[PDB]
């Protein structure tokens, strides 16, 4: 039902105006065009390893809305007989480039298996209405999953000065940005990227100033790729694990107001003062581990199967807990003893969040091996991955709703979120 076989997820951008791919509204349905990216589930794209293209907020279909040189919206995915071509896409020419951000990006043609036709932004300027059309070669007709870079750090940050936390007025993670006692809210969880920005845990927003000049009142904002979002953290202004956070677009630093570490938080002139550094408070968790569990196999036929989503650990998975796994999973995983790519690290924590508020089993069935041919005979793998709390020694094992048919009685050989590049996925693509 769900895509079981994800390649990656995130923000589908156009390579020309840098605007997301857009599906109307908040509820993953209807029409799509571009619109500035807003943090909301629907502008989470699934790029499925069954040729379909999906979104977090629901289970639909980028579909062409017809024949030739049709509109594109998010419709209910056709199952069967199968998954029709018309609803498939596969990656053209591609095209990459470092963003402002200074993170490198792909971008490729995005072509419909059914048209040929490439998913096409009208015009030439990379904004508005999406449909599919005569590949034209113009760089409106590249589109790229944004990738923040690699997670840097995570957690709560406690100031020098005044051992309180850094925070967010309230507890939605949405307003001012003030000093307040540390708190076991998600509010004053935030997550800091190669791209610059610290992204709270609770609201999925930036760390932002007032207007764009990088002086002035910090508080929570929508991420708006500008560079008064973006933070550096120099050696140079650490004083062991307590560091600086200088802003890129007026070099000035975070800061809380006057010399108490009491106050509300701006950016200011560095002055080299502890209440203009913050220590990262979190807890250690062991680099997670991935491998495939045999769900079962047919050595004469397709194997069908009940998939669910499970956790297992010694106490409950709190928010509180399931932002330390997301934030370790980021930051990387281990497989077949080999570190995974940075869209690999992103896409799994983003599953694994998008894991916790379930979530009911799903019966699967393996019509197509992993690299795309016909299944006739072989086995269903789930994916399993493994963590240990440091503090307390106990393991947790996480085994989402991702699978792997194979033709293989072997493990697949590659990472989830990677590609099988054969029928016994000895190798891999999309890595
Ligand atoms: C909150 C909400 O639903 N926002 C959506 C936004 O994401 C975008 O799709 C826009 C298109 O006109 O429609 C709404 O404003
Ligand atoms: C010495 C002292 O308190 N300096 C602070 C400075 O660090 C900054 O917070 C500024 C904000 O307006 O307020 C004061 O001047
Ligand atoms: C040169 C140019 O802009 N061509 C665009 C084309 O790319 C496509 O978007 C089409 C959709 O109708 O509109 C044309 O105006
Ligand atoms: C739709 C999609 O996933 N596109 C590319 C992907 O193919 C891969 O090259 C990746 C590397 O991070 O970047 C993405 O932008
Ligand atoms: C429960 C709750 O929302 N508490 C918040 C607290 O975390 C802090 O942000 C404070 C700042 O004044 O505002 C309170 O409303
Ligand atoms: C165009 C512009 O500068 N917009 C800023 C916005 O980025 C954000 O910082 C907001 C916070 O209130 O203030 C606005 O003035
Ligand atoms: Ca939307
Ligand atoms: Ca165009
Ligand atoms: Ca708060
Ligand atoms: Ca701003
Ligand atoms: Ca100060
Ligand atoms: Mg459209
Ligand atoms: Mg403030």
């Amino acid at each position: 039902v769900l895509c079981t076989n994800p390649l990656d997820i995130g923000e589908l951008r156009s390579f020309k105006s840098k605007q997301c791919v857009d599906i109307v509204g908040n509820q993953g349905s209807g029409n799509i065009a571009t619109y500035d990216c807003d943090g909301l589930s629907d502008q989470q794209i699934i790029i499925c390893g069954d040729g379909t293209i999906r979104n977090e907020a629901r289970n639909y279909c980028f579909t062409p809305d017809g024949s030739g040189n049709a509109n594109v919206m998010s419709s209910p995915c056709t199952l069967y007989p199968e998954i029709p071509s018309s609803q498939r896409w596969r990656q053209g020419r591609r095209k990459t480039f470092t963003d402002n951000g200074g993170i490198e990006q792909v971008a490729t043609e995005i072509i419909n298996l059914a048209s040929g036709k490439c998913l096409d932004i009208e015009g030439s300027d990379g904004t508005g209405d999406i449909g599919v059309y005569d590949c034209q070669n113009l760089d409106d007709q590249y589109f790229y999953v944004r990738s923040r870079g690699p997670e840097l750090f995570y957690g709560r940050l406690r100031n020098e000065k005044s051992d309180l936390c850094l925070d967010v007025e309230g507890s939605d993670g949405k307003g001012n940005v003030l000093m307040y006692s540390c708190e076991d809210n998600l509010d004053q969880w935030f997550r800091y990227y190669e791209n610059g920005e610290i992204v709270n845990a609770k609201s999925g927003m930036c760390l932002d100033v007032e207007g764009s000049d990088g002086s002035g009142n910090v508080g929570i904002y929508r991420c708006d790729d500008l560079r008064d979002q973006m933070w550096s953290r120099p050696n140079a202004y650490c004083n062991g694990d307590y560091c600086s956070f200088l802003n890129k677009e007026s070099n000035k630093c975070l800061d809380v107001s006057g010399d108490q570490g009491t106050g509300d938080v701006g950016t200011w002139q560095c002055d080299g003062l502890p209440d203009q550094r913050f220590k990262w408070v979190f807890d250690d968790w062991e680099v997670p581990t991935a491998t495939w569990n045999m769900v079962g196999c047919d050595q004469n036929g397709k194997v069908s199967q009940q998939i669910s989503n499970t956790i297992s650990f010694s106490s409950t998975v709190t928010a509180g807990v399931a932002v330390e796994v997301s934030s370790t999973i980021e930051k990387g995983v281990i497989f077949a003893k080999a570190t995974v790519s940075v869209k690999v690290t992103a896409s799994l924590s983003k599953a694994w969040t998008n894991s916790q508020s379930g979530t009911t089993a799903i019966t699967y069935t393996c019509d197509n091996y992993d690299s795309d041919e016909e299944f006739t005979r072989g086995c269903m793998w789930q994916l399993a991955i493994e963590t240990t709390e440091v503090k307390s020694g106990d393991l947790l094992v996480w085994n989402p709703q991702i699978v792997k048919c194979t033709r293989s009685n072997t493990a697949p050989g590659c990472a989830p979120f990677t590609k099988c590049a054969n029928e016994d996925c000895t190798f891999c693509t999309d890595i």
